């Protein structure tokens, strides 16, 4: 059975302490799950099943897919599931959602993410113990749960800075694709590339009515080589991944409605595109940032396309160290990767990431009338996902 | 094609603050999928896959099932992917084993669940932005995120007590049903019933050899119904559900190795029996405890069985209230239930317990050589999940 | 002996989170004692004793007024002591030195007080114990420790609002005295009246050379009664208190230094003024604003002066309700009370206020030569301090 | 003009974790200033004054003096201070006291201390502005504001150290001299030599009256050299300083009611004893356990007698190493001092020890009929405070 999928839709993704702070991540779930169904024109009641990524979750409640899934008013009859495979998270979810399809275990599914990396807690280990004596350490829960390296202890950071030095990627060329990603994105959004993806979340006020969010607001708008040239390294004094040639700490959500092409037909839904391939891998978690190399190999071969045969790609950009040794380890043409700009400048919450580069993905596939798309990301821990998707 | 079992283990499992409090989930996880792997003949670079449920996962680091994998001694190559769907995550991961198989996704999967409910820490909500003037709450994240419902604001007994009154559940019903629990597991432990199924777990010593812990500590022997007769209402003053008719606070884990029937003749194992169907369901989360019902029927009618067929079932005992009420819905032979006892003498770690079930549900079938098996548990927020099994 | 003050110094008030927000109160401290003494002309290795206050020192180290004496430049020779009277703590250390200095026991004391409130933490009480299930505090030790009630169990303003219940208090007399201080000390910054006392703070930045900090920076320029009226009650919500009729929380510090006048005599040192009496009272925790008018009264009949005979006081302003009411039981001459503004508007470094207050007393009695005055400070707990100066 | 101790009481030590571990402090303080309010036979509403130190106060609440004046019984009418010269505290508050009547500020006064190690807890500090991103330590305040030197960043057991080599002071000495203070603390236990000056404290039960704590359950019975001889240096790996060698973290309070001769005499009152002199002293930070040679010879000189005057003295046992070499240095008779042991057996609480020493003292003296005592003891930060008293 063909699968494909009948509509998407993001959020625009927050600073971190910025617009979407206060906005739990299972609320930001339900905006995209309502809008993805309204726009595919399902009503609630027909679908079979919600999954949604998210990372960090100490102190959100039981199971945050099914509270986004509640918000968004489902009802109780759909069920849901929420899954961590870090930064895969959101993509995987689509993954998952297609296999159920394939299996006849599911019909339709909003399959996504969602994360608000600001909310994150400080978690005391211990703490039913107690500490008898001397100094004890909060930790943070979005660093040891997102960004920290479990078998290596160390920082994301770090395995970008081995990436670095093994694939021999210099601090000029990090930069030089930084600026990149910042003017390619500020350029689409000024064409108005990213409106009809973005769906609004309201803040609310204290004094007077919600306000619409709905701008990419961690994006550098005019950013210079000369901007990020200066910056000293982040993770290591020696070293050459700054902030700048990182991605962000963000907030976000994205979703996508999956269905089998034969219900897509018997609803009269014409659909965005099929689902060609998908494969996950795993890699050293020394050098994770490479992920994407053996996964989007493998989802190619199961698609029978080369990587010229593609039109365009979303490859997140978890640091810019590990974007380009992808680039080349692939040999795509990278004049049609991240052709609206990439995490570094839109930003990265990690649970919801997988799914915003699939969104941002079809949006330009279409736009263009491109016919083979790929979307891939890097997995802490080391690990990888692609999912191959074609219109036609 | 047809996706079997051709092994499964678990630990025994612990009490609160008993033999297993000190040793991380993951690691727990890696005891189970190690000993699975042993059982069924599979090396470690034949795997697929690894799905590990996990619900409390605050401060446990980067993807909790990857940790298990790896420390089960699984290459780099083998990614793996945590699930939250709460009491579900357990059985859930191998109905996504299920799902990918058949979908052509994955050849191997060691799917299961891993919870240390002793070891869930506190958390600091607002750490983050500090708190300027004012009291703050460090929150206990095992209630939080395991036990408190999101919709409704209150304990999982309190959906047992909306359960025990909408379906006329009595006090002395739940006792009776809870010390058959004890008594049968009771004769189990008597019997080596559970010897085959538990994988030891060696705990550290404080001088000397680690002790292997290999027995489930939480049975209670020569349980009576004047043992709990006086016993006041844990959660309400006019109440039914107790400590005594409810199952407690609990670590361990499962896991069972799940591949293509095809798979398993070409490497010549014999599988322990075929999945024949699988389902879930949603229901109220004021009564998420009859989620069984609704998934069980779907999962009998998807096996064109009737609960009149069935050999053998493992329905988890989350508390007396639900499981005699899931029973009264079926109208399935009651003598055919939890023959080894339940979660109520057992116990009952969250993620783990699915699975845990299945493979007590597996050992038995092969002993009375039962031919039609069902496993279900109810999920916090409304959910149910079930899994029949045949062996031929 | 007579004992006389031969110099005064006190910092800025800092707002709260302000401008002293990241100077530990010992350094604060350090710099008033530096200051006092060079204004005196005496050496550091002359003094005998140091006496400062301190109310919040959780986490400051071992004797936050030895810290002080040490960061001052006076040598290890010179023994410190931390004291603890709330409020009254800055006041209290003088009465210290004056005792010490008549019995013979030291011959030149630096006392005064020192506080910085920004940088009060929280504390986990029980933390040695651990936490067994559910919930647990953080504790603000800023509000525990500085301005919660022990024996009642409430704030500091609710003693307010009690006094200003039994004494007729109302909201719009409290706003009026509350825009008299606000008024009274713009005036004064304007006309150069704080340039004598005040002693620089310096504050490094992020670019370039420290910035000194050498204004009352919480004194609200322009106030006006219509300023007043829109605040609501901040303590009690049908009550009359609110943030612009109460003081703030503040950091600073301030000292004096105290000798005989024989040995002010010898080293030919002409005194800013002469200790005539003092006094501390107690009273209910309750009212505890009031502790004021007894010790007043008794540092007055141990002066032999009539409140008619005072030429100039400074009464702090802990809350306009409580300020007030004493003003009504002492029956003295307002004009004659904080000429220059009071803590409403200057701010209230809690241990540090009983010697702010004392240095712009001294600076005023000397500016128009006045001859008779009177510092006080309410304390909660239930005290009063009071003490008697004369110029001649 | 002429100052007496009319009456003395102190709790018994507690052990850390021990028998007075959840009685806050200010309730320790409350049972002996009741208890030597009652054996002077002073009516409490005819007290000027209660001086009590106490050197952890994070979360204690407001003063927490005045809270042990309230729960011992003493009217509002009766003020209160705290007071903080770490381990001299407890005895500083009786010079404070001394001080006070000798200028004719009080008549009579309740002056001692009061501390609970076992309960201080732990602090967030920078709690107040949040942690924006990282891990945030918990610091144990016993610690740092008990036993960490501010100004060497070391602990207390250093400055032993530094002490040990300077004054040539061997771990051999340090054994022996830790042997005969528990040896003697046995002894006189056993002879009921601490039955008169010890109130119990009443320790609530699980069910039925409350349990009496009053001996020192600290003190090692049975021990010998070979128990000491194999000990690992605490502090120093190259170092003498062992816990055997050294006082421990301790629980207590000690109070003396002060006044006038002539006070006395009129309300019919035999003194315990007159204070005949008292000294502070200040040295190096880095040889702190050093501060009783200055501060004695102070108050001897000020005494007008030599050290072979004295017949009996209580010098604290913080460290063996420091305490022998005092004794080196003061050159007086070492079988007159801590005759019935010290804190090396007793405990040490730290801001109520202070006052322990005396208590113990005076009733010594009376039962030999001693003439002349002095009490003194070391304080980190680098001071001493001695004290002595004459009977005729």
């Amino acid at each position: 059975t063909d699968v494909v999928i009948v509509s998407a839709a993001r959020t625009a993704v927050g600073k971190f302490g910025g617009s979407l702070a206060k906005i739990p991540a299972p609320e930001l779930g339900a905006v995209v799950i309502k809008a993805a169904l309204e726009r595919a024109g399902v009503k609630p009641e027909q679908v079979s099943e919600v999954i949604m990524g998210q990372v960090l979750t100490a102190g959100s409640g039981q199971n945050p897919a099914r509270q986004a899934a509640i918000k968004a008013g489902l009802p109780a009859m759909v069920p849901a599931m929420t899954i961590n495979k870090v930064s895969g998270s959101g993509l995987k979810a689509v993954m998952l959602a297609a296999n159920a399809i394939m299996a006849g275990d599911a019909e339709i599914v909003v399959a996504g993410g969602q994360e608000n990396m600001s909310a994150a807690p400080h978690v005391l280990p211990g703490s039913r113990d107690g500490f008898r004596m001397g100094d004890a350490k909060l930790v943070d829960t979005m660093i040891v749960d997102g960004l920290w390296d479990v078998y290596n202890q160390y920082h994301m950071g770090i395995t970008a800075e081995n990436v670095a030095k093994e694939y021999g990627i210099t601090r000029e060329a990090q930069d030089e694709f930084a600026v990149g990603s910042q003017n390619k994105a500020e350029a689409a959004q000024k064409a108005g590339k990213f409106d009809e993806e973005i769906v609004p979340v309201l803040i609310p006020q204290r004094k007077g009515d919600p306000v619409a969010f709905k701008t990419d607001e961690f994006v550098r708008q005019g950013a210079t080589l000369d901007s990020m040239s200066g910056l000293k390294p982040a993770f290591d004094k020696a070293g050459t991944v700054t902030a700048a040639n990182a991605s962000g700490l963000n907030d976000g959500a994205a979703a996508v409605v999956v269905m089998s092409a034969a219900k897509a037909k018997e609803l009269g839904l014409t659909p965005l595109a099929t689902i060609k391939s998908y494969a996950n891998a795993g890699v050293d978690p020394k050098v994770m940032g490479m992920g994407p190399v053996p996964a989007s190999k493998r989802a190619l071969s199961r698609a029978e396309w080369t990587p010229q045969d593609l039109d365009l790609m979303e490859i997140n950009e978890a640091f810019a160290a590990q974007a380009l040794a992808v680039h080349q380890q692939m040999g795509w043409d990278t004049s049609k990767v991240n052709v609206n700009g990439g995490a570094i400048a839109i930003g990265h919450p990690i649970g919801a990431s997988g799914c915003r580069i699939l969104v941002t993905l079809l949006h330009e596939m279409k736009r263009r009338d491109a016919k083979k798309g790929l979307a891939s990301l890097c997995i802490g821990g080391g690990m990888g996902v692609a999912l191959a998707v074609e219109r036609k």
